[PDB]
Parts: C-alpha cells; sequence; structure tokens
DNA sequence: AGCCGAGC
DNA sequence: AGCCGAGC
C-alpha cells in the first residue's frame, strides 16, 4: 500500500497470503498484459508489479546501493520480506503477504537474465525460501488466453541441492569471473562441435538457459577483429550503405530504418546511442568517425554526455566510409539471414584494421575488451611495409588531435600526459588534458578542490580562468611563488592530475572464424588482419576477372547483334518470340553472360539484347556501343595485370588522399 | 537571498544582493534554449544574468482559479527566483528593494508559438503587478553554440524592451488573454483576416504592448485557427493533411512504425512543429474504437487505445504501426490529385491546400478543434447515409435530414431540435434486484463511468448493493445489484437518468474554412453538405476534362508508336545507321508528332524519345499485336469517358467505395 | 567509486 | 471542474 505501480492482490496480507502469487513483469507494458489476462477473478489471488529491466545484483553490491535501490525496496515491501530473517519454519511464513513470486519476462535472453537476477536476489538474501518452492515463472486479449491455460505456461523452479547453489554463484558472483570464462569456453566449444556435426532446477536454468544470455552478451558486446564492429554497429553501417543517403538523416529516423532493414531485435533507443557513438569526432572518441555528426553529438567538455536528443540531430556516411569498406568487396562477404530476410554480413573486410583505429571497447560476461586508438596513417604505412615483405614497426596508441604524450611504461601499459607549462612565477597554463579526461570533470574534480580546499585537502591555487574552445582546453592558473615551487618539486603533471595510466591487458576479439581469442599485442591483431585482407584482395581479383569478362562477352554479343542488324545480316521484324530465340541460338549468340556468371557463383536469356532501345541502331549509338565494348576488353586486361597487392595499394592511396582532404577541411572549420 | 530549490535555474551571481536591480532573468523556451543562453553568456554573463527554462505554454493567470495558480510549479518558480510577492505594488524605488532581479528578458523561438509564450508572460506580469510594467520590467531577446556567443556579444542589437504607453496597452493585453473578451477576439481576428485578404488582392529598440499584441501575437492567434480548425472540403487540418499526403506519396504496402512515419511526414511535407504532436495526430487518425472515427483512414496496428480509457491507453508511438486503410484512396482518388493546388515550402512541393473527397469527410469523422476566438465541433455521421444523400442530390431530389451516427454504437441518438441531441446508453431490468448496462452514451469511457458513477453509487447514500464487469475491449457490460425497493425507486425515475446514461449533445459552433480559406459558421450539416456537393460536382467536371485531355494525348502517343512499328516492320521506314539529326528531321517530315503527353502537360526541338526508346522486342510479332491492342483500347477508353457525365463518374466512385466499405466492415466484425 | 557501451 | 486536440 502506497506503491503507485503495484496492483495488489485483494487477499494479499490476510489469511490467504501464502495462496497469493506476485507477478513481477519485465516492463510496465508486460504488467498491463498480465493485468488484462488475470481478468476480474484473478485479482483475488494474484498481484502484478512491473520491473524496470535489469535488477541490481545484490550479491557483492555495497550496503549503501542495496538499501537505496527503490525497485528492490518495493519488492520487499510488497512481499513483506525481512532482511536477515530465516524462513525455515512454517510459523515464520505467516510474515509474508505473498506465498509465491511469478517472474514474467520476454522469452528472449535478456528476459532470462532478469529471471536470474531475481533468482540471485532471493538466493542471496533468503536461501531458505527457495527450498519451499518460492519462485516460479510464466512462459509465453491474447493474454486472457494464456492465463486460462495457466498451468501449461507455469513452470516452477526447484532447488535440488548444492549444485543449484554453485550454479547461481557461478553466474552472479564477482569472485567467479574465471569460472565464467571456463563455463563459457566449454559452452562455445561444444556448439562448434554440434554445429559442424513442469519443474526446472536452478542448475538447469543456469546452465541450459541463462548461459544463452551470457553467450549472447559477448556476441553483442565484443567486437570482431576483422572489421572492428559489434553486430549492432555493423547493422548500422550495412543500413547506411544500402540507403546511400546523399543528405543528412535524423538519427531517430535512421535507427528505425536500421531495425526494419537489418532486423535489429532490441530497443531503438539503444541503436540511437550506438549511432551517436559512431558519429562522435571529439578528442578521445573516434580517430575516424564513419558517420558525420551533424548537430550536437557531444563534446570533450562533457565527454559526449552533452549530446542532444536523437530526434534533433542528423547524420550521414563520412566520405571515408566506402573508401575503407569498398563496395566491390561486398560481393565477397557472407550476408546473414534473419527469417528469410538477408541482413548485414558476418563481417566487413576493411582495407586497414579498423579495430585498431577507433579503439574497440566492450563488456561481456566472463570477458571484456579494451583497445585504445591507433593512428590511421601509421597503420597504412605498416600495411605497406608488410606488402613489401618487411616487418611492421611497433605502434604506440595515438589519438587524433591529442596534443599530449603517450609513453610506453611496459608491455600494454602507457602513461598518457596532458600539457602544463610555467608561464611566470605566479602562473601555470594547462593546454591539454589526458585522453578521456573531460574538461568539465577536470574543472569540478581537480581545479575547484585545488582552489577551495576540501575537508580532507588544503587549497593550492589562488585562482583559475577558462579560455577553452569547443575542441580545445586552456586553463590559466594562479599560485603563490611558494605553492608553485612545491608543485614543481613534486612535479607538475602529477600534482595537477594530468597523467593517467593506460593498461590494455584484455584485448579480446572474435577472430574471422567467430572464435573468441585474446591478443597479447596489437602486432598480432595487425598480422592476423593482414593475412585475411590479403587473401580477400585475391578473392576480389578473381571476382573482378569473372565479372568483367562476363560484361565483356555481354558487350561483344550486343555489338555483334547491332552490327549484323544495321548491315541486314539479321532481321527481327514481325518474327515470333520463339522463332527469334531459336534463330539467335543457331547463330551462336550467348545467353546473358552476366546473369549466367552471377548464377554460376552459387531457357536462353537474350533480353540483354532485345531490351536495347531502337536508338541502339542509330549511327552515334552504334559508335558509342563499339567504344564501350572495346573499353571493357581493355578494362579486363588492365585488371588482370594488377596483383592483389597493387589493388590494395590503389585503395590505400585513394583513402589517404581523402583522409588528408577531410582532416584538412576539419581544421579549417 | 538565495534559491536552493530550483535545479534548472542558473542564478546570476549578483542576484539577491545590492546589485539585484541591475540583474536580468532570462526565461527561455525550453531547456535546450537555456543551454544556448548559458553558452552565449559564457564566463562574463554569469554575474548579471540568470537563466531559467520555461516548459512551453505558461498558465494564463487571468481569471484562473486560485487553486490552479497556487499549485502551478512554473509560476511559483518564477516568483521565487525574482522575489515577487502577490498583492504588492511596486511604485516607489523603496518597493523594488525586495526583488532579486530588476528585469526579465524572454527568449523564445522567433515563431508564432514563441510569441504566444511572450504574451502569456506579459499577461502574467500585467495581471499581478501592473506597476512593474510601468518601470520597464519586461524585455525580449530576439534571434533570426558559436552563433550564441555572437548573439550575446551583440546583445544590444538583439535586445528589445517592452514599453507601456498607456491604457491602450491594457486593452490589448486584456483583449488577448481575458476569457470575457472572446467576442472581441472574433472581431479582432475578423478584421485581421479581412485586411490581409485585401492586401493579397494588391501589392526600433522599444515595442509597446499594444503593438506587440496587434502586430505580433495576432499572428499566433491566426495560425492557431489555421492549424486547429478543419477545412470544410476534406475535413482535415493541415497537419492531418500532411500525414495523408505523405502516406499517399510513400504508398506503403506494409506497416510502418508511427514514430518512423512521423519523421517521414516531417521531412516530406515540411511539417515545422514537434514530431510528438505529429505522432499523436497519427494515433488519432487511426483510432477505430466506438466514439472516435467512423472511417479511420490509417490502420491501427498495435495498441492505439480503447474505449475503456478513451484512447488514453494507446501504447508508445515507438511500439505501434500503421498504414493506409484500403478505403483511403477510394475516398480520395489518386486521379483527382491532378486537380489540387499543391503548396510550396521554400521551393519544396508539399501537401495541397485541400483534398477533394468523394463524400464530405468533414461530417464522417467528427471534425473538432479549438482555435483563438473560435472553436469547431461536429459529431460523426453515417457514411452510407451520406452516400445516399449525395446520390439523391445527383438525381435532383432533396437530401434527407441526417442525425449523428457513430459506428458500432448500440445506443440511441434523438433529435430534440436543431443541432440538439439526447444521446443514451442502454440499461435493462433483468430481474428484481438486477439491472444490466450494455451501452454507454457516445464518448463516455468505460473506466470513467465506473469511477464517477457506479463507484459513488456503491459507496458515497449508496444506491446499489454491488456491480460486476463483463466488458470486452470493444463492448460494455455492467451487471448491477440493488434492493427491490431501491430498484423500484430508481425505476420510478428514469433508469437512464438515475444511472447517468443520457448525455446531451449540442453543436452550435460548426466553424470551418470554406474552399477559399475563409472562416465560416455553418448553421446545419445540410448547409455543409450542399456547399461540399457543389464544389465536388464541379471537380468531377474538372476530372473529366483532365482525363479527356490526358487520355487523348496517350491515344495520340500510342497511334504514333503503333504507326512507327508498323512502318518499320513493313520496310516503309528504316533507322539503321542513320544519324540522330537525320532521323529527327526525317520523322518530322513524315508527320510523326513530338511527344503528345509531354506536349499536353507543358500546355497545362521535337521529342521522339517515346518512340525510339522502345525496345527491339517491339518489332517482334507478339509485341506488334500487343501494341495495336493497347492503341485501340486507349482510343475506346477516351471515347467511353467522353460520353459519360461528371455525375456518372461520381456514381462509379461511390459504388466502388461502398463495396469495399461493406467488405472491410464485415471483416472487422469477424475479427 | 566510477567509467566505458549495448542492453533491459 | 473537465473534455476535446494540435501545439509549447
Ligand atoms: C520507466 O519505464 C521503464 C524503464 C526501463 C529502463 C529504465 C529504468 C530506469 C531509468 C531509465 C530507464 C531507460 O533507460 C534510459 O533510456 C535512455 C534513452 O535515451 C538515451 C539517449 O539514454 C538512455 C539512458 O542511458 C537509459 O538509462 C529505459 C530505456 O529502455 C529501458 O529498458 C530502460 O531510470 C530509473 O530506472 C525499462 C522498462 O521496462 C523494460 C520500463 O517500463
Ligand atoms: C521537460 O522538458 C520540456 C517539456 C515541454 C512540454 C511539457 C511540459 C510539461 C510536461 C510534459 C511536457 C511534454 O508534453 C507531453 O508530450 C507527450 C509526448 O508523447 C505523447 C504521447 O503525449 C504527449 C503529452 O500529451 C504532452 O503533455 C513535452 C512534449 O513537447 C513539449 O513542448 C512539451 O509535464 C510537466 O510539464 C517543453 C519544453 O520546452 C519547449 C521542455 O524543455
Ligand atoms: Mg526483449
Ligand atoms: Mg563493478
Ligand atoms: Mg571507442
Ligand atoms: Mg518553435
Ligand atoms: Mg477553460
Ligand atoms: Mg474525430
Amino acid at each position: 500500500k502506497g506503491i503507485p505501480k503495484l496492483d495488489d492482490a485483494n487477499d494479499a496480507g490476510g489469511k490467504h497470503s501464502l495462496e497469493c502469487t506476485l507477478i513481477l513483469t519485465e516492463g510496465d507494458s508486460a504488467k498491463s498484459l498480465a493485468v488484462s489476462g488475470l481478468g476480474v477473478i484473478g485479482r483475488d489471488r494474484y498481484g502484478v508489479f512491473p520491473l524496470r529491466g535489469k535488477i541490481l545484483n545484490v550479491r557483492e553490491a555495497s550496503h549503501k546501493q542495496i538499501m537505496e535501490n527503490a525497485e528492490i525496496n518495493n519488492i520487499i515491501k510488497i512481499v513483506g520480506l525481512q532482511y536477515k530473517k530465516s524462513y525455515d519454519d512454517a510459523e515464520s511464513l505467516k510474515t509474508l503477504r505473498y506465498g509465491k513470486i511469478m517472474i514474467m519476462t520476454d522469452q528472449d535472453q535478456d528476459g532470462s537474465h532478469i529471471k536470474g537476477l531475481l533468482i540471485n536476489f532471493i538466493h542471496h538474501n533468503w536461501p531458505s525460501l527457495l527450498k519451499h518452492g518460492f519462485l516460479e515463472e510464466f512462459i509465453t486479449k491474447e493474454a486472457k488466453e494464456y492465463f486460462a491455460d495457466m498451468e501449461r505456461h507455469r513452470i516452477l523452479f526447484r532447488y535440488a541441492g548444492p549444485e543449484d547453489d554453485a550454479a547461481i554463484t557461478l553466474a552472479f558472483s564477482k569472485k567467479k569471473i574465471d569460472d565464467r570464462k571456463e563455463w563459457l569456453t566449454n559452452f562455445m566449444e561444444d556448439r562448434r562441435q554440434r554445429r559442424l556435426h513442469k519443474h526446472l532446477t536452478y542448475n538447469d536454468f543456469i546452465n541450459k538457459e541463462l548461459i544463452l544470455f551470457s553467450n549472447s552478451d559477448n556476441e553483442r558486446s565484443i567486437p570482431s577483429l576483422v572489421d572492428g564492429f559489434k553486430p549492432g554497429q555493423r547493422k548500422v553501417l550495412f543500413t547506411c550503405f544500402k540507403r546511400n543517403d546523399k543528405r543528412e538523416v535524423k538519427v531517430a529516423q535512421l535507427a528505425g530504418s536500421v531495425a526494419e532493414m537489418s532486423a535489429y531485435h532490441h530497443g531503438e533507443q539503444a541503436l540511437m546511442m550506438t549511432i551517436v557513438n559512431l558519429a562522435q569526432n571529439f578528442v578521445g572518441s573516434n580517430n575516424i568517425n564513419l558517420l558525420q555528426p551533424i548537430g550536437q553529438f557531444g563534446t570533450r567538455l562533457h565527454g559526449g554526455k552533452d549530446a542532444a536528443s536523437p530526434r534533433y540531430i542528423f547524420t550521414m556516411l563520412s566520405t571515408l566510409a566506402r573508401l575503407l569498406f569498398p563496395a566491390v568487396d561486398d560481393n565477397l562477404l557472407k550476408f546473414l539471414y534473419d527469417d528469410n530476410q538477408r541482413v548485414e554480413p558476418e563481417w566487413y573486410i576493411p582495407i586497414i584494421p579498423m579495430v585498431l583505429i577507433n579503439g574497440a571497447e566492450g563488456i561481456g560476461t566472463g570477458w571484456a575488451c579494451k583497445l585504445p586508438n591507433y593512428d590511421a596513417r601509421e597503420i597504412v604505412n605498416n600495411v605497406r611495409r608488410m606488402l613489401d615483405g618487411l616487418d611492421p614497426h611497433p605502434m604506440l596508441p595515438n589519438y587524433k588531435n591529442f596534443k599530449g604524450t603517450i609513453q610506453e611504461l611496459g608491455q600494454n601499459q602507457y602513461a598518457v600526459s596532458g600539457e602544463i607549462f610555467v608561464v611566470d612565477r605566479n602562473t601555470v597554463e594547462i593546454t591539454e588534458l589526458p585522453v578521456r579526461t573531460w574538461t568539465q570533470v577536470y574543472k569540478e574534480q581537480v581545479l575547484e578542490p585545488m582552489l577551495n580546499g576540501t575537508d580532507k585537502t588544503p587549497a593550492l591555487i589562488s585562482d583559475y580562468k577558462e579560455y577553452h574552445t569547443d575542441t580545445t582546453v586552456k586553463f590559466v592558473v594562479k599560485m603563490t611563488e611558494e605553492k608553485l615551487a612545491q608543485a614543481e618539486a613534486a612535479g607538475l603533471h602529477k600534482v595537477f592530475k594530468l597523467q593517467t595510466t593506460l593498461t590494455c591487458n584484455s584485448m579480446v576479439l572474435f577472430d574471422h572464424m567467430g572464435c573468441l581469442k585474446k591478443y597479447e599485442t596489437v602486432q598480432d591483431i595487425l598480422k592476423e588482419f593482414f593475412d585475411l585482407r590479403l587473401s580477400y584482395y585475391g578473392l576480389r581479383k578473381e571476382w573482378l576477372v569473372g565479372m568483367l569478362g562476363a560484361e565483356s562477352t555481354k558487350l561483344n554479343n550486343q555489338a555483334r547483334f547491332i552490327l549484323e542488324k544495321i548491315q541486314g545480316k539479321i532481321t527481327i521484324e514481325n518474327r515470333s518470340k520463339k522463332d527469334l530465340i531459336q534463330m539467335l541460338v543457331q547463330r551462336g549468340y550467348e545467353s546473358d553472360p552476366v546473369k549466367a556468371w552471377k548464377e554460376a557463383q552459387e531457357g536462353p536469356d537474350f533480353n540483354y539484347i532485345l531490351n536495347m532501345s531502337l536508338w541502339s541502331l542509330t549511327k552515334e549509338k552504334v559508335e558509342e556501343l563499339i567504344k564501350q565494348r572495346d573499353a571493357k576488353g581493355r578494362e579486363v586486361n588492365d585488371l588482370k595485370r594488377k596483383s592483389p597487392s597493387d589493388l590494395w595499394k590503389e585503395d590505400l592511396a585513394a583513402f589517404v588522399e581523402e583522409l588528408d582532404k577531410v582532416e584538412s577541411q576539419e581544421r579549417e572549420d
């Protein structure tokens, strides 16, 4: 009583309390479906309360965050549970307003994660209730049909023994991370083997059901080594490539298009945030943003948190996008299917390892991935050295427009330093902040405590002024001569918090086979990317030789028919379709060689000839068609004398050319 | 003096101290406008300038209830920020010592709704503290992140001060915002619309409140009518029309998310307002429950709302889908698009001034709106009755009177007199101790009736012993228990009266734009029907003219294509190896005609592309015979149309419409 | 204690 | 004391 989103069972709290079931639903929308499904009679023995999504994991969570969590407090007040209270006996259960909790979620993996978080919540606080069969689930005007069928949709969770304890702990305990790695490692291996060849116990729920979320969590959160993308990001670029927008599109509108075209199965709000992240160009985000930030996508001041609503902002492809992901290689990719609809590919195959450029980052279950940004030109140069058979030079992380320094301290560990300089004996100037330190955060958490002091720290500076621009940082700080001499003695970057450590010891990617792998150096990422991209330039040459040759044979037959027609060697006039096709066969014309070639990759068709306009017989069109035919034959031969390496070099040169123009234009604006 | 309770406020550093009267409080339209202001001020402006966002339209405090005023958080926020006190006079300089700011600078969009917000703020100060306006308390900041810092560095040229000249300023503010001035606003806007039409037949740091009201706010009041009051012709307001124009253009064969459609509408139709209002309009166009639309032109695929909550239970526009009803293009035939006047927004072609439906859609769906000085309310009418009346008028007979009719409504609508109706639900005695309610009067929602009628009957003297609910999504069933004596007493009085199942409906404001865009008051729906009929019959005449011309052009085009094909296959003509110029000149000398369809369109060198673009297939046997058939069919089709009257084509459209109306409505009842 | 981001 | 709906 007093909880606005709760519809309380009429008998809750009275003599029938333990015969009452509380339905916890995923979202308010599921509560309404459950409310209408219960009808009038269901209000006596059933309550309904909505969940806001993922529940707090209370196992290792701090006491402050637990007691301040409103959703869990609501559940506790609704059910009437008491912390630290043992439910072992029958007299103790008279404390409860509800005898059973029924979790009702989507039938998908994220629903399974909420089930497990609720199971985890009860298992941690009152293990004794689960041995009574406290928890059950509901599986799915269509709702009224479910609740009349209720026993068929009702599954009861059973606690069979200590294997149920270990399973819950395996999933939700901070101390089990390494066990989750093994747990999921053994899971992915068995699927590779299988792919190439009522009551529910908590152990079964966790190992047969929740693990599907845990694996799906990694697949959505951990990028591919090949293109550097997660599937949601890859869906975005696939949609933009297919749309080929010449003008800016509202982010919210592009997101809805992505869901339709790529079969994105999650909430669009998440897609909109991904699109925003793909377009951000501020210092510390994307070395090359593949989407253009037209409107306010956020700045280094707030670290992108100041981005405006996706309803007010627009985007389109960067001109660099199709240069890094050439459209011709789409013919080599493997495009996935979602229920008979062809969708985004397994991965794109960019011309450089984009996974290094923009700093792929993500958090899964059992594993996370963090890579810093690397310099596009430096990577191009290493690809060129490798094409010559030379070893690649080592690479330090490099952030576009970052004015500070990044120094290797050790393997995969770096010091990132901003800029500070003594101006006079009273004055220092801060012209850069370490990568991912945001201007407003630095002001509030560093300079303000330095100016005002805190309860635990003395004042240091006597004043500061802010000269920043939208992309740049300038602080001018005043200090007494004494304080500045002390600051120099301890070192200026240290005192002013301008140095941060960058450690990347989890570089975890899916390889080109879709296998999760840990990479110890970026050189190993570069090498694995290089061997794959080189063979795909081989595949591209094979594809171009075939398609260009088919196009050549096509133009040859078209030109031959036109010449024989204008010379009177052949007439189609007033001839039946059958007679014309038969005659074209007897004279040796080929069925459409492009359609034939395109179908070979997986009656005679002369339409490519007979669909030609009557203009084709005129003088200037005859001459134009002969030129096109001869041009295509020269095109075939020009391609055949290029190696895969030459083709790669052409793409690299064209990309660098545009990268210089684009980044030069950026500094102008 | 400090304010700790208003998180969205950025207080001037000197506000509340000795320099208070030298400080400005910038009120912005919305939070993003505040960020533009806070950015434009920068480090320097923080001392003498505060910024606080307004949430949109401000409470109109003139003649508002004391409760609504005291409970209004936005106004209480403004009062607390500035330090104002109700009932206090600010006259002498001593009285100003209690103010944390000496001036308020309003910063809104440079559009009409921004002007409305300016007026509401002016209204708020004028009503409570007229003395403050004599001191020059109010100012505005006009516009046409880096742009913001440019605006504020030039603030002198963007700053305009409101001036109180005298009693005509009071009259102007009262004329705009007083509930007793409705008649004066009608005259105010009548003169405006008239004087503007006359000009269409032909070719300062300070601003007085009188000039603000009469030259600026009046533009919002007029735009408020133009957006809120429907057109007699199609029954649409402009935003609804832009939706239908977009849907016709897209021609979706599959459902579309309403949020996605709204963004598509904004781009395609140049809709200038918030997309959330467009999404609500889209939801409102698709609702089929009892009491909303007799014919919904968009399909409700999702939860669009029910009669339980009166549509307020619609799910989020992000979660629901729509598309055209199959009736939409039958009511608005695509061929008549050629007769419409399409508007332009900055060289982009957008929705027409109105569609011309085959029946008066303004009577079908109950056109409704609230403007300034006028509102419009029409009930729903029955589509087949309207079709029959149109047929009666085509035959020169008199149209039957029409009572309001709501689809699937099981109750009774009785005419008390002209434009006056008693609308009754259904209640029936089952036995002694039991009555049953199977229908509620139109636009009485099931949950509201339970809460406001049956619940007070059950508890607060209690007239009934109990009730139970058998409703479905689309239907209403209440079974009510009471003592014999109480039922007899309730039955002695009206059962419909006791249970509040009768509502009166009066439509004395039927206010629409006529076909010229002139605001008109219509006394009867027969008047509406007759005015629509004359214009629509005229446009069936235009459609026939348009079709005769276009079909005739198409026939000439085919005659030339067939002639060329026949001469080619007979050897009478050869294009082989001939130059383009020689072939153009030769076709001209032989009397082939330049593209007849293009020539006809341009009428509303020679172009033989429509001939020479034909495929080589055209010279084969089957395509020759096909082309000749197509040519003769086209000639017959132009001849068949010439014989028909505009009335015959209207009858054809009505029959096709009714046939699909029958199929669609049958399928609705089976589902 | 809190960020990073694709999810609820 | 509030609905209707196109707007902020
Ligand atoms: C209130 O009703 C429900 C809420 C939810 C949660 C939720 C829960 C919250 C909360 C916020 C949210 C919100 O997340 C926010 O979305 C924002 C959308 O714009 C982008 C820019 O930034 C996002 C925020 O980063 C994110 O935090 C929802 C978005 O979609 C969800 O699943 C989220 O603050 C308080 O608790 C689930 C439900 O059922 C499944 C519900 O019925
Ligand atoms: C908080 O930030 C601002 C809010 C606003 C108002 C507003 C104001 C409100 C309020 C709500 C709203 C909200 O209206 C609601 O939108 C809903 C959108 O979906 C449909 C289904 O139903 C709509 C509601 O019928 C409507 O009531 C806004 C939507 O667009 C506006 O202009 C509205 O509740 C409290 O006061 C203006 C601003 O600056 C211009 C702001 O910065
Ligand atoms: Mg789901
Ligand atoms: Mg943690
Ligand atoms: Mg990144
Ligand atoms: Mg505006
Ligand atoms: Mg009122
Ligand atoms: Mg209506």
